[PDB]
């Protein structure tokens, strides 16, 4: 009764499925599959869908303590199956753990390591992980040298005990082990880092002397975990606005507890007030007129300038597209001493204080950027302003509501600041004259005229094609961009047309139908399509009636730079819903793209070995989480030198779906000679065969990417390279040859 006796479980797993019980069939599917390796392919499936919706059911329940398990079982039942490790770890993903799918991924990877899937989604949640600015702190040799000596100076002078907060790659408990520190302690909030930490401390040879804990500095308890009150802190929590990373409240919690009577000792922060254009597209709306849409005064657009995320944003000013102008000179805000407990309880008490500065150069008041110097000790200081190439960024506070931004020559800048939650706040920015939430991206596209201009000359060709008068009920347009648009209030100028907006902020189309009303639109034209509850975009039906779309404004380009998923099923989906003349807008789109040399995106990317590090080996661990492309990127400043001639690397048809090849060569004419690091791109969308927008022109809202190698290749003028090109559905993968 050992063969026969056995598919009962999944007769009854059949009534379970009916009965929509899950965990009742997966015990069943488990007892027959751990019985019969010969059903492992006949119920693969089901039982993958089984397992995702009582996994599923225990997430709802809080459960994750045994639905980490059951995936663990379900992986014990198939061995090397990259399909189920991949499937599993996006399913994981999806429902939050990262920390845990990211060793499917890994292991999908392994059993397979030219699974496309498998890689593309490890690389999502290696980037989620490990944070890529780690990469720039680890390659910076001055900081790494300067932090070595302020801390091998505070041992010397009798700090034997040693407590790292946001250890990170326990790098600085390395520095005080090296120098001689009896007691290291060492605590990092990430699970990744603490897990790559211990393995650098333990390649090293550090493990004797240096206690590892995962666990913010706010949870250590004495004698639980560190035995005593330390003689040392040292730390690097912070960032562009020096109290973002919250270096207050954890010192405060120092003082309090695990300290005897600071690395860094002080701190003293610097600003000046700069002109830049590329601020001012990105953080204020100045064009007041879209393409004959006119935009009210009475509404006002303004970026994240929060009044709880940064109410600033992060700069390298030193390599700012087009450059900046220093309007003031460099101004003291503030002055914070690390080893001051009273100091830190009174900045949470404290109340804003003004300062004034004076203009030595006429311009446009756009932007105020801060920097600070931190003060290691007496000797040793480590500044992150422009004119020092470092790896820290610059705070950049935008400047909004005014009814003039010249200043001129005896004029000043008169600014409030505060700290009052740990947030350097820089609030109440105005000019004495002497006698909607929209992101960045969404400002800039505001700001972006060309755009809006070969959008609405396309769509009217369009629409008077499509009319019956030059052709021999009004017409439908349909915009599925990912957030704020007024591509529907343009179509709905262009006569008879019907837009539908997919926007799906109440604000925004709040915001929409006032700058309707205020263009003196009929209300009833323009309608907002959010139309879910659930779902992740605006899934694409036709209008209540089955009169299909003529005019379909589809988001293909993310503003990271790379292609946005899905692009060429949601482009095949809509093909269908067009009428005998309807059009899918972009209707092409050419991705080109170069071969350079970076040094900037090789460290940006990865650790460059014991060289930075000072001897001390972390690259090999953690290189592991390093990505191939780089995001986000402004082609207009790359620090680089180009060594070939721009050439087509991709062409995505979206009206023709026979056209859009996969593996793809394409022969590259190496016209300097020198040492490949990088490969950016960027993309042309023809909306008609006339029309063409340049995602890489300094007035586009978008950003270009970068696939950035491991190792150089060495090149001379003359050679030609070799270039596959992969399409993967919603990816797009370059690899090189010589
Ligand atoms: N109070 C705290 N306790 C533990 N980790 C903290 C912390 N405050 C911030 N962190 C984390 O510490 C990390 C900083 S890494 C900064 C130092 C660097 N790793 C080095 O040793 O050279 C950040 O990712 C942050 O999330």
């Amino acid at each position: 009764m050992r063969d026969e006796l056995v598919s009962r479980s999944l007769q009854s797993a059949e009534h379970c499925l009916g009965s929509q019980d899950f965990g009742t069939a997966y015990a069943h599917y488990l007892l027959v599959l751990s019985l019969a390796p010969e059903l492992k392919d006949d119920v693969k499936e089901t039982f993958q869908y089984t397992l995702f919706r009582w996994a599923e059911e225990l997430d709802a329940l809080s459960r994750t303590q045994d639905l980490l398990g059951c995936y663990e079982q379900a992986l014990e039942l198939f061995p090397d199956d990259e399909v189920i490790c991949n499937s599993m770890g996006e399913h994981l993903f999806r429902m939050g753990f990262r920390d845990e799918a990211a060793g499917y991924f890994h292991k999908a990877v392994k059993l397979n390591p030219d699974f496309n899937d498998a890689k593309e989604n490890f690389y999502r949640v290696a980037n989620w992980l490990v944070e890529r600015w780690h990469f720039i702190m680890l390659n910076d040799t001055k900081r790494n040298t300067i932090y070595n000596a302020a801390i091998q100076k505070a041992v010397c002078s009798g700090s034997k005990s040693v407590l790292d907060i946001g250890a990170g790659t326990g790098i600085l408990s390395m520095f005080a082990r090296k120098a001689g520190a009896h007691s290291v302690y060492a605590c990092e909030l990430s699970k990744t880092m603490y897990e790559l930490a211990c393995d650098v401390v333990a390649a090293n040879e550090m493990e004797e002397g240096i206690k590892l804990l995962h666990m913010k500095s706010l949870d250590i308890k004495i004698p639980k975990h560190i035995p005593e009150r330390v003689s040392l802190v040292v730390t690097e929590t912070v960032d562009a606005g020096l109290f973002g990373e919250g270096i207050v409240e954890s010192l405060i919690h120092a003082w309090e507890h695990l300290l005897l009577q600071v690395i860094p000792a002080s701190a003293v922060i610097f600003g000046i007030a700069v002109e830049c254009a590329e601020i001012r597209r990105h953080h204020r709306v100045g064009v007041k007129d879209v393409a004959g849409i006119s935009l009210p005064t009475n509404v006002k657009f303004q970026s994240p300038a929060y009044s709880t995320i940064e109410p600033y944003t992060t700069e390298k000013m030193s390599r700012v597209p087009g450059g900046y102008l220093a309007l003031t000179e460099c101004f003291e805000i503030m002055t914070v001493d690390f080893n001051n407990l009273q100091e830190l309880k009174s900045l949470a008490t404290k109340k804003p204080d003004k300062i004034g500065v004076p203009v030595i150069k006429e311009g446009v008041l756009d932007a105020i950027v801060v920097w600070f110097v931190l003060q290691l000790d007496d000797e040793h200081s480590l500044s992150t302003s422009p004119s020092e190439e470092t790896c820290w960024e610059q705070a950049v506070y935008p400047v909004h509501d005014l009814a003039d931004y010249w200043i001129k020559l005896g004029d000043e800048v008169i600014m409030e600041v505060s700290c009052q939650d740990c947030y350097l706040r820089i609030q109440s920015i105005s000019v004495f004259h002497s006698e909607c939430v929209l992101e960045s991206t969404e400002i800039a596209l505001l700001n972006n005229i060309p755009y809006h201009e070969g959008f609405k000359m396309a769509m009217k060709k369009v629409l008077s094609s499509l009319t019956p008068e030059k052709l021999g009920e009004p017409l439908y347009v349909l915009d599925v961009s990912e957030g704020f648009s007024v591509l529907p209030v343009i179509a709905g100028t262009l006569g008879q047309v019907k837009p539908y907006s997919s926007v799906e902020k109440d604000q925004h189309r709040a915001t929409l139908d006032i700058i309707c009303e205020a263009n003196h639109f009929p209300k009833d034209t323009l309608e907002f399509w959010l139309r879910h509850v659930e779902d992740e975009s605006a899934v694409l039906q036709r209008p209540k009636s089955d009169k299909l779309w003529s005019i379909i404004i589809l988001d293909v380009i993310e503003p990271s730079g790379l292609i946005q998923q899905e692009i060429m099923e949601k482009a095949a989906i809509s093909r269908c819903l067009l009428q005998s003349g309807g059009k899918i807008f972009p209707q092409y789109v050419l991705m080109f793209g170069l071969l350079v040399e970076s040094q900037t995106l090789m460290e940006e990317s990865a650790v460059q070995g014991a060289e930075r590090t000072l001897g001390f080996n972390i690259a090999p661990f953690i290189n592991q989480f390093q990505v191939p492309v780089r995001v986000f990127l402004d082609l207009a400043s790359l620090p680089c030198i180009p060594l070939s001639k721009p050439v087509e690397l991709l062409r995505l048809d979206l009206m023709t779906p026979y056209l859009n090849t996969s593996n793809r060569e394409v022969k590259v004419r190496i016209c300097k000679s020198g040492q490949v690091t990088a490969i950016p791109f960027w993309y042309h969308m023809y909306l008609d065969d006339e029309i063409r927008l340049d995602t890489s022109s300094e007035a586009s809202h978008w950003k270009q990417a970068a696939v950035v190698l491991d190792n150089p290749i060495q090149v001379e003028m003359g050679d030609e390279l070799v270039l596959s090109i992969q399409h993967h559905k919603s990816n797009v993968s370059i690899t090189i040859k010589q």
